């Protein structure tokens, strides 16, 4: 696991699953969760770790010249998880029009998912 | 180098870094430059390889319900290459007035800093 | 028209609609299209205009202390077109695995949706 | 007023200034803030106020075919501001290591800025 931990309990009412920013809101809805006596736990996938420090460094140390250029990336975990699982996670958090959801929205819509 | 590749000639003029949305962008700027009688390689950073496959099978294999949190992130590689491996890329490629820059822009920028 | 600009020409075989930072890409594809024979034109929806000058001026210029918050915003603009005037656009061209499309993405799937 | 408005009390030892999708964030903040004894407001620009309905309308009502495209911004509304009324808005709350900061981390901020 230097690539993705699992947060939390090992059995858990919910699983959630994120990468990236949103780590620190889900982190929140779970302690949330205790207080009404449902249990979360939270499986991270880590985006560069380990990271590559031999193979940068050799590449980098040698270059006349290195410019980085500033990137970003957005997803849903799940396509990724599919592909290489064949897990298929049917219920879902997405973004809520334009912005990432709360606390508060993201605590009802779980709710919501567990009581489906 | 499951983690990180080097496209391109191993010696150029510039070697780009870049990871997520912007590999694109930079292969294209890359053959443009050669164009011009300048080379350029790319030291792409890749975010979730190898998967970790089996570890991420047996958490959701049994797990009672699974909620995938769509997510982002947005960076610099420099920041995280620095912590790893000490070299400080002083040269970068910003966004630029609220989106990424044009690859005629970034074509602009990358000559303007290969002449500096 | 402070508000929204229609650039290009009245009919047209596709209207793209588009705010924010795609303008620029859409505008390269309706230049790409005119090689083909095919007309486009582009209903730009501005975001911050006219901006309120004096209002703004007169809020700030009094304030204490003024501390300006780095935002973002991510949309389809046919949420709220239909919302204020009942057309709901049916085709759209979203971002495709993490990034927005390329012009030639742009290109194939504008194409595609000519020939539905 | 239907371009922004100020959301809060007209004096306030801070007044908040963001656009977009930290409105949310930001005006927790500031009740947060009051239980401090601190003050704060919000001046808010609203990106597509007042909509115009009539021409967006007008354009799309006679087009062949219509295709929306799903786009994005990223800003600090301080540029836009200097560029319209001359004011500099010196202090800023700018996103942190990848993803927007937290309430905590935005309530810190902000009080720093506050003693500085």
């Amino acid at each position: 696991a230097e690539k993705a931990v699992l947060i939390g309990e090992k059995e858990a009412d919910i699983t959630f699953v994120t990468w990236g920013s949103q780590k620190g809101p889900i982190l929140d809805v779970i302690e949330d969760l205790k207080e009404e006596g449902i249990s979360a736990n939270l499986l991270y996938l880590k985006m560069f770790s380990p990271f590559p420090t031999e193979f940068v460094k050799n590449v980098l140390s040698s270059a006349n010249l290195v410019i980085d250029v500033e990137s970003n990336y957005t997803a849903q975990a799940a396509q990724m998880i599919k592909l290489y699982t064949g897990i298929d996670i049917k219920n879902k958090i997405l973004k809520y029009n334009g912005r990432h959801m709360t606390e508060d929205e993201i605590l009802k819509s779980a709710k919501e998912i567990l009581n489906k």
